[PDB]
């Protein structure tokens, strides 16, 4: 143990899509499987990125090799959204605070590997598997693959369109069975299951997370406990409402899996404290207005402090404090 | 000498337009002017390739230091009219033959400087120009370049968008003051004094040549004398007519360069021989009527067979016969 069946439900729950559950299976009744998550390094990673280290973790727990990829060089392509020189700084902010929230998690870091874009993809090999697939990819289809991804300008540049060429070669070179991503990731994932094979590559894998409604419909990894009430004050978590409520969502996408469990503090007066074991059974208690908006918030109040207190005292150093300052003046 | 002025008119002598004469003269008036011209590695080359040959020859003539780039990387870019397992025969086949008609016309190869496109354009410093470029260039300066160059095709690929990108940065990787061309090549070199400068590399200077129509409306350099003449007996040649006349045109801008004359053979009943020192001399007594069609096109015969003599000569072995049929099956 895990078997493989247990491996597979660890992999893809709470998952939105599985592409390629066959070759899954396959891989799981003989070996583990190989996979890999990117990010582009832009903005300042927020507690948003607790869904997909939550994924990481799920693989981890299933023997999975896992590898973390820090796209510097899609950042650039990605009409900019990072200068070359604060590209080296933001990969260290994304490496450093990454890890941080791996181990908030208990995630072991031991076995994930971590790697920058531009230790590869610059490259001869990968060089010239960018012309080959160049030379098959249409315009067309090159545009349509990056739609919910690369941002749309009223005049596209290049870079755009080759984005998802290298995201699709990126699965190769990565030696990966698999990519793990976000449903918006879904046009480039299938645009590399078609190109890969033309290249002689084999199609991978996809899976994909749904996107998670945001706890303030954003919270810095960084930020205060004050700043955290202040902006949890919000949040779109009207009562009964258990549809596109952030609060709910990052429960049963971070707490559950982190904790197996999730207690709501709630007064003597309403029934007192109560220890969840799956989410269906709080989604039930919150349609039916038993667990009040402002003690979901303040339950998942102290859980996220819980998360975040270890990383804020980490990055709590003037060396750590330089780099985020430098990396987004 | 050659002045200053001597060495700009060698160098402009029979272009259809120059581009940045300002630079040009500044460059004169201190050193030599170090100037290329590329080809892709496509078709075999016929003997329309005389005329780019001579200007090469002027510049050479002029003191220029010449580059001759044989682009194999823009051939199989430009709708892989070239798989790349041939592309390394065919930069063979026109190093050899290029070589060859440069020795026939008497330009000295010991200062002309050879590179494949593909000894630089694969390197990571030229790559990551490569994606700097592609971070300004829009999609629609892109496809703009290219429309008189790269095969328009219903669906284009993104290879056609990447060609005009790398044409222009071959200007600088090649370190050069000037790049040449026929006029069919002027967007892309406007494209590339227009973002050469956004990457903080200097425009460079344009020669364009005009677009000259060909001898026959093919002839190879390696074809028979029986060849050329079945092949020159059509060839549009109306008498009396100055324009679009592929046989006037191959004296104009290779046979007077060559020679600075041109023998009209012709009977004594009609005059007998003349010897021309300006084409415009030949162009009026053409336009008159008393230099034949037949006997220009003898008199180019004759002059042409000397120029291709030496070539079939090299490439009778069993060697060059064998790279011949390799690189074209
Ligand atoms: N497209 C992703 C951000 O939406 C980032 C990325 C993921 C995987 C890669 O191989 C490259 C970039
Ligand atoms: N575009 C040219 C053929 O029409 C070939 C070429 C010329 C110069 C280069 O740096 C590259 C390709
Ligand atoms: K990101
Ligand atoms: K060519």
């Amino acid at each position: 143990a895990p078997s493989p069946e247990e491996k597979l439900h660890l992999i893809t729950r709470n998952l939105q899509e599985v592409l390629g559950e066959e070759k899954l299976k396959e891989i799981l009744k003989e070996r583990e499987l190989k996979i890999y998550w990117g990010t582009a390094t832009t903005g300042k990673p927020h507690v948003a990125y607790f869904v997909p280290m939550s994924k990481i973790a799920d693989f981890l727990k299933a023997g999975c090799e896992v590898t973390i990829l820090f796209a510097d060089l899609h950042a650039y392509l990605d009409n900019m959204k990072a200068p070359w020189e604060l590209l080296e700084l933001r990969v260290s902010y994304y490496e450093n605070v990454i890890k941080a929230m791996l181990e908030s998690i208990g995630v072991p870091l031991e076995k994930l590997k971590f790697i920058k874009g531009t230790d590869y993809q610059l490259s001869k090999e990968y060089t010239l598997d960018v012309y080959r697939l160049s030379s098959v990819v249409t315009q067309h289809d090159s545009k349509k693959a990056g739609a919910e991804v690369v941002k749309q300008v009223e005049h596209p540049l290049l870079s755009g369109l080759l984005y998802p060429g290298l995201q699709a070669l990126d699965e190769e070179y990565l030696k990966v069975d698999a990519q793990f991503g976000g449903i918006d990731q879904r046009k480039i994932f299938t645009f590399a299951e078609k190109y890969l094979p033309a290249l002689g590559y084999s199609k991978r894998v996809h899976l994909m997370n749904p996107m998670v409604p945001g706890l303030t419909g954003k919270i810095d990894l960084l930020d205060r406990k004050e700043d955290v009430k202040k902006k949890l004050k919000k949040a779109f978590c009207e009562p009964g409402n258990v549809e596109n409520n952030g609060v709910l969502s990052f429960i049963k996408h971070v707490l559950f899996p982190l904790k197996s469990e999730f207690v709501i503090l709630r007064d003597e007066k309403w029934g007192g404290n109560k220890t969840y074991t799956a989410y269906v059974d709080l989604e039930k208690d919150f349609a039916a207005e038993v667990v009040h908006p402002g003690d979901l918030k303040n339950s998942v109040e102290v859980a996220l402090n819980k998360l975040l207190d270890p990383i804020r005292e980490k990055f709590n150093t003037p060396a750590l404090k330089k780099l985020a300052s430098a990396a987004y003046p």
